[PDB]
């Protein structure tokens, strides 16, 4: 039986922190107040020859210098009640503190995590601040790192309040922390983007078991799926990612053996950084993401050519999200607030959600002992019928974390059509 023990829990602060100051939140941040905390982690193998002397200490000290540039990670959220029955939220850069947890897991190895068909559930215990919802950030920490020691490696799992960063900002922080630990770079910015049509203090009103399998998509197989989708749909602008999304969508829906006339939903995150008044990079340390939903009937998706039809439907639905579509969602949010909710582990669902991105630099995170051999999103926001996409080790490849009931994943694993362009 895999188990985990906490070796030490300590509070950490940003060094050379100024006086207290506040940061205002956009609806991109506020929409996640009901969501679990954002969680991402990286797995490292320790070959017998590797020298890991002083590792935990160098990881912590390099983390302290990284926090010098990310003051909000040690603050707390600040809710301001309004006599309007409404609320507003800010980030108070407190230097109040973040968590640094040193832990150890027994009877679980790097190799087991890599080779097991289904993720050992103990790995979810590698992430700190589990279960926490993001509105609890007024008193609970906004940031925590857990370094868990395995018999043949370590796992570094982070948790950052999802109303503070999205995944793009999240992996920018990890990238930076790993740069510093290896042996500076431009300075990010937490100042939020506001159109002049909205005054910052935004006010609003408030409110079967899961298995996980990792399916690999080689560079070559992605190009195959991109071609097939464009060919079948008679198009050229169906992206690599849209073709993968539709390929896994077909496998999941096939495994449900549902009715061909069933109305389906496929939810995607739309990075909106290349649509701001001045464009920004992952240097923009905040949320800049909108949720879009692609609709389709099950028979349309599963019929021959449905790879092309589903992908083109994704293509066209995304295309609707230009600068003016996003600007109006932003300003209309106060009026009609939208929130990401968790829900629980349904035995069956017409909706599939996908998150993360293959453009995150997930393997370029050498702390001084090597690049990671694995990447995982945390378990707090994982439910059945959710998928997370990251790049794989191989250049141009992708890995899909697919969270579903055991028998669905088994079916998908036996699906001749799906496994023709996927392994694992
Ligand atoms: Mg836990
Ligand atoms: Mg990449």
């Amino acid at each position: 039986m895999s188990s985990i023990q906490i070796l030490s829990t300590t509070t950490i602060h940003a060094p050379n922190h100024p006086n207290d100051y506040s940061i205002d939140l956009t609806p991109w941040d506020l929409q996640y107040l009901t969501f679990g905390i954002n969680q991402k982690g990286v797995l490292y193998h320790h070959p017998p020859n590797l020298d890991t002397t002083n590792q935990i200490q160098h990881l912590k000290q390099s983390l302290l210098s990284t926090l010098e540039y990310f003051h909000p990670l040690t603050g707390r959220l600040n809710v301001t009640n309004h006599e309007d029955n409404t609320v507003s939220y800010s980030v108070n850069c407190n230097n109040e503190g973040a968590l640094f947890i040193h832990a150890e897991a027994k009877d679980i190895s790097v190799g087991e995590i890599l080779e097991s068909t289904y993720l050992p559930v103990i790995l979810y215990s590698f992430f700190p601040l589990n279960g926490v919802k993001n509105y609890q950030g007024t008193t609970k920490p906004l940031f925590a790192v857990q370094v868990t020691e395995l018999i043949d490696g370590i796992f570094i799992g982070c948790a950052i309040n999802h109303s503070v960063v999205d995944g793009t900002a999240f992996w920018y922080f990890i990238n930076t922390w790993a740069k510093i630990s290896k042996g500076i770079s431009p300075v990010p910015s937490f100042k939020r983007w506001f159109p002049d049509s909205v005054q910052p203090p935004i006010r609003f009103q408030f409110p079967k078991p899961m298995f996980e399998r990792l399916f690999h998509f080689s560079k070559e197989n992605i190009a195959k799926l991109k071609s097939k989708a464009n060919l079948e749909a008679g198009k050229t602008r169906i992206s690599s990612l849209q073709a993968v999304f539709t390929h896994i969508w077909r496998a999941i829906v096939r495994s449900r053996s549902v009715d061909p006339q069933e109305e389906l939903k496929f939810g995607i995150d739309i990075g909106v950084r290349p649509r701001l008044t001045p464009p920004r990079k992952n240097d923009y340390f905040a949320n800049a993401v909108v949720e879009c939903a692609v609709t389709m009937k099950a028979g349309e998706l599963l019929e021959d050519g449905g790879l092309g039809k589903g992908a083109w439907e994704m293509n066209q639905k995304i295309a609707l999200y230009n600068d003016e579509m996003v600007k109006n969602l932003f300003e209309n949010w106060s009026t009609t607030p939208s929130f990401s909710f968790l829900g629980s582990n349904l035995a069956d669902s017409n909706s599939v959600m996908i998150g993360s991105s293959p453009w995150f630099d997930v393997y370029g995170n050498d702390f001084g002992w090597g690049k990671p051999v694995g990447v995982r999103n945390g378990g707090t926001n994982k439910r059945n019928w959710k998928v997370y996409v990251c790049a794989g080790v191989e250049e141009g490849s992708m890995n899909l974390e697919v969270c579903l009931p055991y028998e669905n994943l088994e079916a998908i694993g036996n699906d001749s059509e799906f496994m023709d362009a996927a392994s694992g």
